[PDB]
């Protein structure tokens, strides 16, 4: 099945012009844990932001332009993206906005990290209706010596 | 000679206990390049923020408390911290606030990162009178896809 994974600040802000103003090693640790050994689909801007391929996962880039790196798979359509995943039990889509909006309709699960940060954003997570999703796990944490803001992990499944 | 190295937000606010709300890999690289192969003196809150010995550096912890860990050197006073460094050309003091207050008077140099971020905070880097310090190097950088905010590296020499 297809799942979406994202970190949302207040108002569902997911990206800004520059790097997000927070330092959340535990959030990254949760992202890794939930994506390891799975194929991940991302857009080009997100790829460019990451820098290198995500270790231990099959990296698939969805983009209309030509591929720039031989260490990943470049695809041109959603259909192409899915097919390239092969036969695995769960596909993870990691953004950005556009990619999230194109994949939401086929998604059965959301892994979200709500961060308590108020920022002006450039892109946002698509609007989802809470009456359509069931919260099956939630866990709140305050900022600490290593995390700059408080955050809450949440997993939702489509009703 | 003794040097202080710090990251300052607007109005000289520095970290107290929770991690600071920014993400500046360029600044951590600067921190690393300037402290590598040298001894570093820090307080107990900085030690928890770091979470493990800085590699390639002699880690000295100044604190009233007990040395939980064996990989670093635990001291109870400034004089003890200094002696622990032995005979080297430059000692790096890495914070926090009280630790900066204590070594400032003996400091000959300051490596500061001025970050364009408004953070609400209790602690401040000690007041330095720039007429007692000569700014000798200043280099500004804009925020980018990797750096959450604008920052400026600056080195000051005690006159
Ligand atoms: N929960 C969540 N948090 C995020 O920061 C996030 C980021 C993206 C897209 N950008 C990124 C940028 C860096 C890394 C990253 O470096 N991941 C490393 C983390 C280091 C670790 O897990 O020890 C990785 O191996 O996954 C991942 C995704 C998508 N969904 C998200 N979802
Ligand atoms: N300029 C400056 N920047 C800072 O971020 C800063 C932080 C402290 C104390 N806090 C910290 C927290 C983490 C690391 C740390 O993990 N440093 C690694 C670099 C890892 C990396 O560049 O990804 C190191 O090896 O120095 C250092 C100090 C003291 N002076 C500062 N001074
Ligand atoms: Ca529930
Ligand atoms: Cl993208
Ligand atoms: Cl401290």
């Amino acid at each position: 099945m297809i799942s979406l994974i994202a970190a949302l600040a207040v108002d569902r802000v997911i990206g800004m012009e520059n790097a997000m103003p927070w330092n959340l090693p535990a959030d990254l640790a949760w992202f890794k844990r939930n994506t390891l050994d799975k194929p991940v689909i991302m857009g080009r801007h997100t790829w460019e932001s990451i820098g290198r391929p995500l270790p231990g996962r099959k990296n698939i880039i969805l983009s209309s332009q030509p591929g720039t790196d031989d260490r990943v798979t470049w695809v041109k359509s959603v259909d192409e993206a899915i097919a390239a995943c092969g036969d695995v039990p769960e596909i993870m889509v990691i953004g950005g906005g556009r990619v999230y909006e194109q994949f939401l309709p086929k998604a059965q699960k959301l892994y979200l990290t709500h961060i308590d940060a108020e920022v002006e954003g450039d892109t946002h997570f698509p609007d989802y209706e809470p009456d359509d999703w069931e919260s099956v796990f939630s866990e709140f944490h305050d900022a600490d010596a290593q995390n700059s803001h408080s955050y809450c992990f949440e997993i939702l499944e489509r009703r």
